[PDB]
């Protein structure tokens, strides 16, 4: 791909976070706290599962960014609308708002309504998100593999703002507490 000409500057959200994350001094990584980090509740927390927003809001143009996931078990990445609901349970899907692939079980598969198998031979260290706006696109790329394709949604109907969207993860096996990192440019 040649997406890497938009790239933009991503930085976390604190506001939106669970209250068990902890987010770098830089806003540039986050990871699973072993307990609650000792902030106030508030409507925007996810407040069931380990996410996070980006601070950036788009509603125009084509954007990329680069995430790390090395050593990770269990993470979700992509987009998600501003108005996304944050408590309570919820499936990852387009009718909800959100456009996201994710790693669960060494298997990694679209979030689809319902989910879809991708088919990666590569493992991927660092993955890369693309989103056209005004061609309702949103593209994955694997980083480590020469940027290939993932996965890309077609005919999105964003219907708002869209945020930059990240899970952690659980991690209940020990082997998922490696963070999440927004890679430099
Ligand atoms: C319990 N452990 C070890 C987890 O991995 C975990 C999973 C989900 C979750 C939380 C922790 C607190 C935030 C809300 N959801």
């Amino acid at each position: 791909h040649h997406h890497h000409h938009h790239m933009v500057h991503i930085t976390l959200d604190r506001n939106t976070a669970n209250s068990w994350l902890i987010i770098s001094k830089d806003r540039r990584q986050v990871r699973m706290g072993d307990t609650h980090q000792n902030v106030s509740d508030n409507k925007e927390r996810f407040s069931n599962y380990p996410m996070v927003l980006g601070a950036q809001r788009f509603s125009s143009g084509k954007m990329y960014w680069e995430v790390d996931v090395t050593q990770k078990e269990a993470w979700d990445l992509g987009v998600c609308r501003d108005s996304v609901q944050r408590k309570g349970q919820f499936s990852l899907s387009p009718e909800n708002g959100f456009w996201t692939i994710w790693l669960w079980q060494d298997s990694y598969e679209a979030g689809t309504s319902p989910q879809t198998t991708l088919h990666i031979q590569v493992p991927p260290c660092q993955i890369g998100i693309f989103v056209d706006y005004e061609a309702g696109v949103v593209s994955f790329y694997n980083i480590t593999d020469h940027g290939s394709l993932i996965y890309t949604f077609s005919e999105c109907v964003f219907a708002g703002p869209l945020r930059p969207f990240f899970n952690v993860g659980f991690n209940y096996s020990g082997g998922n507490a490696a963070p999440l990192k927004l890679c430099p440019l």
